[PDB]
């Protein structure tokens, strides 16, 4: 961890000094859910080079979101650009200090789940960290008990209320196709999965593929937040050899494009029960 | 690795200048099993921070434990601290240049095993090195023939001799519940697993989870060490959604306490059979 | 990354005026494997030490084998030695900005598959990353457009004519062992695996065990080069804890001698179909 507890405190007071909004709300938009910040009422953006100690991208926009002060990050960090965990997460950290007391997380995601769909959309019931497995950890380092606990559990890491709530207000939308929710599993990246890992990470019991999200969810347990979050399953990854195709990112932005809509419309609805 | 061969030997010279005691055993204490130093007699203790080149903590303890010299470190290092695993292993490798013939190794883990029970005594047969599957190995980087081998054969890491006697030991003591013994797996930590993590590592063969231990047996085994080793069961870990609670360190170091008579005990009389 | 688009230039052109051959074929030979060279017509060698911006050993030969121009890397790097995969892949793509467009892989490694046999040439259908499950990948850090896209695909790396051709190739060569076909899994290093380490790699699906491959592979694809590889099985590994014996590298060394002859037979004869 390169970030002093004062780094924290100082981004956190530059905020507080620069904008009148008192955030009780922070959600990371994952890769094509950034139209959600245009939903924002009274807001105000700061592009992430204008706040100091900030990684360098990407913006973060303040406001009001059906009834909920909220902070939102449209664009975020990964490992698969060099950024080490501690860079990752360092907003997380900042947001805590704000004042912030719930955060949303969101991501595109590979489809692992044979019933699974292009267009679903998978709450996160539990998560696989393989990177931590291997000591890649945003906690790695000298604990900071003003944070948090030396050994944090995680096996409650996503708040069940929440996802009672998120089930309940999926209902009065009525939509059509089910909302799904299953295992999420983070490896490194950048490259997309063989055959041979699609079928091993599915015998490891994931639900859907990705590279980000869990490292952030770490830290926001270990300072406190009440965490809640879900992935856009983007493509069905290729289980055989008999690959009718093969996975790219235009299809993922595509379909990002065409559940917008409807993803931003779900989350303006769960702000109402928080 | 930061240390060089010459760094190793400084190190041992000045302790074989510093006490007359000569150990052939070496054991490494786990979390809350460090009580086992006090059973030593004719003791010198010598506190990490006192012996150059010493990882930053801890206590190095030699003397006599039934009858066989023994240096023992009262608290170990760990990857979830920061340290690379060169640092965790530094002790094994100056050990071994002081005399040592055999490692005992000893640690807290979660039970993955149905059958065990909190308090449990697993011994280790065998081990999956998580860590190690992505290069994270105290044998990384150019290899120092002096210790040992390039490529170490670790499928006899766990001396086969040691844990018959181990057993045959344990008939002595005359215990109710049976010795238990299995695989020990080691991931990075710090933050406690998740039900979905705790069911595919089960599924991958393991009977205990732990953040220690692997590293150092693998640098004893390269350097031509006798190993033998066991895990006290601190908790049974999760395996459902239905969590009546979750892991915490509080109750790790509670049955560190009421196990201890025991697990000290029960090392003394190994000391016999060497 | 430590290498700039222009060191990979610089590196391509000392090449391009020491030698009048022009490479269209590029082969990293594996342990053992390295008297394939031997079989080049109009050769011209170059020590990795000659040329710059070349990781430390290691020879590089240019020339004609059975009728296709080919460079050959005579030793391959490992991350076990404690380079970067950055490093271990810098020749891959300094082979892309020579010209070549066809990368052939070899290697020794453990079999998993209990129908494998020491001897025996398993071509490489597909593949496991450990490593990169974690973030240990040659591409981590900003993408290079000149060279590739951010996300490539991987679920057709190895190219599926130049498997259907090798299969034709052997047929010709009227070998009474079948060729064999499967999944290779790479792993750190250096030391050889466990018991329950080997049953848990099988169980995930593969073939074959080894330290090397993968990376090149990976970087040869995101900047287009065609891949075909296969694995030497140099040993059968311990699957049980009734281990009539051990991994060693002597035994991986000599199986790497007997089937000298055979490698290097068939890996001439392939060239003709490319
Ligand atoms: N591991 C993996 N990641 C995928 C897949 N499909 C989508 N992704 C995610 O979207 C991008 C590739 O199109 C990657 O970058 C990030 C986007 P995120 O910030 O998680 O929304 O995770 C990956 C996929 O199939 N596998
Ligand atoms: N991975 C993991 N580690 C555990 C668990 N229970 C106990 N531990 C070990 O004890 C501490 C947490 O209470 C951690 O720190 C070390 C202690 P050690 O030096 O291995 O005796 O390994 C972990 C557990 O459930 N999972
Ligand atoms: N992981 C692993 N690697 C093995 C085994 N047998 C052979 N190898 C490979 O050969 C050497 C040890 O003798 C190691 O170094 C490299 C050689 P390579 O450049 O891959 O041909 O991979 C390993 C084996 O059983 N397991
Ligand atoms: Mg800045
Ligand atoms: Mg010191
Ligand atoms: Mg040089
Ligand atoms: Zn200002
Ligand atoms: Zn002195
Ligand atoms: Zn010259």
């Amino acid at each position: 961890n390169g970030y002093t507890y004062e780094d924290y405190q100082d981004t956190a007071k530059w905020l507080l000094s620069h904008t009148e909004q008192r955030p009780q709300v922070a959600v990371i938009c994952g890769s094509g859910l950034g139209g959600l910040v245009n939903k924002l009422t009274q807001a105000q953006t700061f592009d992430y080079s204008e706040i100091p100690n900030f990684p360098e991208s990407g913006r973060l926009v303040f406001g009001i979101l059906n009834g909920r002060a909220c902070v939102m990050m449209q664009g975020r960090f990964h490992m698969y650009e060099g950024y080490p965990f501690w860079k990752v997460t360092f907003p997380v950290r900042v947001f805590r200090l704000l004042g912030v007391e719930t955060l949303v997380v969101t991501n595109a995601a590979g489809g692992l789940n044979p019933n699974f769909e292009v267009g679903d959309i998978m709450l996160i019931r539990d998560h696989i960290n393989l990177p931590g497995f291997s000591g890649e950890n945003p906690l790695r380092g000298p604990n900071e008990e003003r944070f948090g606990v030396r050994f944090p559990a995680m096996s409650d890491a996503y708040d069940r209320d929440m996802r009672q709530k998120a089930h309940s207000t999926w209902k009065q939308m009525g939509e059509q196709r089910e909302l799904q929710e299953g295992t999420y599993v983070m490896l490194g990246g950048p490259n997309f999965e063989t055959v041979a890992e699609c079928r091993l990470l599915r015998n490891l019991g994931a639900d859907a593929v990705g590279m980000s999200t869990v490292p952030e969810v770490i830290v926001a347990r270990h300072c406190g937040l009440r965490v809640f979050g879900f992935s856009l399953i983007t493509n069905k990854v290729i289980m055989d050899y008999e690959s009718q195709g093969k996975a790219n990112h235009e299809e993922v932005l595509e379909a990002g494009k065409q559940a917008a809509q409807k993803l931003e419309q779900f989350v303006s609805l769960l702000m109402a029960s928080i």
